């Protein structure tokens, strides 16, 4: 498609001069992650998680005035395109992303299914073997398995059976790895439970990326990119027309 | 002083439009509590906070090649007027500042402190009663009486230390207590804790603002502040210059 978005997206990129040097220096932010990726599934992962990141980013905006307005716009269009118009993944979606990784509640729920999500990302048949070892320890180190963690609802367990579509599947999972990567990066240090860490970490990366490290390494440098860096900030809007297409008197305002 | 930053604060002001309208509406964000506080222990408690800020803000400017050179300049500026050119303070409170909330080892240890840090609080007159019980059993609650937890050195009783000033004790203060709020914030939902950290959250609410609620209202206004909305860091860069003036001054 090609139509509001493009207007309102154009208005941003003046608005925060993306269109200047500095910002067409250092690579590119997303377009060229994007390029190394056709499969569709593949595409996925990585989109799942640059949406995920310009939402981020509109939400810093939602308060000036000057560019609101177009944010909503591009918000809203980006909601269609990427979903598909479907409510309720745009909703199983923003459910996730807004999980909160601090929560000592949530930390402890997600430990508890970790195991069975380690199941769900086997597209057909991917055994047991290792890690499950490590995670059960780590759901007894958090106790993720008295009635605090196992009472109502889940965390990721529901939302991802409501996807059987691989394509959509791999939208939820981008955000439940990403999630889990960002936990664990807090275990890092903790001596009784590292070790499980590194082994749960390291064959949930197998599974997922299908042991592509190309595409592992893309993944990261997407969640690894820092949404506060001004820079960052601008050469995403940069190329925001750009991704919102293959995903189908100095700075702001004079 | 009043001379070298002041041209670099004026660059920031422009380079994000910071004397417009929108960024001159909704208020102040530092400025106005800064004038409900003349005390200078009181002062700091807010200004550590507004501090910690602004580096924050300026660790996002520090790759944008048009403006990191007058961001140097207001930090170091700016280091200089807080700490008073003292660079062991200086660093204790960037040790501070930077201390990682999500680490599982940092909370641990942190809970094991806990109960010393409240001491530790008032000017002088200190007892116990309250909060002694929960923190208590915190410290179990995440084992942070295991021998492991204590290691490495300490997180905030040395660097508590170091300090008797009052002026200067309230400066690390001021982020050991923003630490723990957040801290408690990741606690609130369990269940088995919950009760205890509402407990001891409210007695070290009293015990640092001395019961005043104003002062406690106004620290969590600034705590509260996302780093990250346009529109804030907009109307902290315009309020940047006045803002450096007053500074002078089981589980587990």
């Amino acid at each position: 498609m090609q139509d509001p978005y493009v207007k309102e997206a154009e208005n941003l990129k003046k608005y925060f001069n993306a269109g200047h040097s500095d910002v067409a220096d250092n690579g590119t932010l997303f377009l060229g992650i994007l390029k190394n990726w056709k499969e569709e599934s593949d595409r996925k992962i990585m989109q799942s998680q640059i949406v995920s990141f310009y939402f981020k980013l509109f939400k810093n905006f939602k308060d000036d005035q000057s560019i609101q307005k177009s944010v909503e716009t591009i918000k809203e269009d980006m909601n269609v395109k990427f979903f598909n118009s479907n409510k309720k993944k745009r909703d199983d979606f923003e459910k996730l992303t807004n999980y909160s990784v601090t929560d000592l509640n949530v930390q402890r729920k997600a430990i508890d299914e970790l195991i069975q999500v380690m199941a769900e990302f086997s597209t057909e048949e991917q055994q047991e073997g290792p890690y499950v070892k490590e995670a059960e320890n780590l759901k007894k180190y958090f106790n993720a398995g008295h009635s605090d963690v196992a009472d109502n609802g889940t965390l990721f367990l529901g939302i991802l059976k409501n996807w059987k579509e691989e394509s959509d599947r791999k939208i939820m999972q981008s955000q439940i790895v990403s999630f889990y990567f960002k936990l664990f990066k807090n275990f890092k240090d903790d001596q009784s439970i590292q070790k499980s860490v590194e082994t749960i970490k390291e064959d949930m990366n197998v599974k997922f990326f299908n042991s592509n490290k190309k595409k592992r390494d893309d993944f990261e440098k997407l969640t690894n990119y820092s949404v506060t860096d001004l820079n960052v900030q601008r050469k995403a809007i940069h190329e925001l027309i750009q991704v919102m297409a293959e995903l189908s008197q100095m700075l702001f305002r004079g």
